[PDB]
């Protein structure tokens, strides 16, 4: 298990495509995800866009959930029309935590 061997997670800088992939024949199951900015050390951008570390967008979860739920892999633009606009002027990001489960029982 090269990774943490438990719960997968990806993060991407606003405006770029993000890609999720589940091992074997498992499928991605979005648990939690957000679009915005809650840290200033992620996606190194201009200081002015990195100043506000308080931006949340709950609905971002529904978007990724619908796009990656029950799928082995999914690609989405961490911005553009694919994500609303909660804090315009800040360099956001998209964080998604998910797990991979069998497409069937056991
Ligand atoms: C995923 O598949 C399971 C199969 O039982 C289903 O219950 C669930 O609603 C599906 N979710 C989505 C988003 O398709
Ligand atoms: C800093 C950047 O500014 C605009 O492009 C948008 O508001 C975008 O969501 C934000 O991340």
């Amino acid at each position: 298990g090269l990774p943490f061997g438990l719960m997968r997670r990806e993060l991407a800088c606003e405006g770029y495509p993000i890609e999720l992939r589940c091992p074997g024949s498992d499928v991605i199951m979005v648990e939690n995800a957000n679009y915005g900015r809650t840290d200033d050390k992620i996606c190194d951008a201009d200081p002015f866009q990195m100043e506000n570390v308080q931006c949340y967008l709950p609905d971002a979860f529904k978007i990724m959930s619908q796009r990656c739920n029950n799928r082995t892999q999914c690609v989405v633009v961490a911005g553009s029309d694919a994500f609303p606009d909660p804090c315009p002027g800040t360099y956001k990001y998209l964080e998604v935590q998910y797990d991979c489960v069998p497409y069937k029982v056991e």
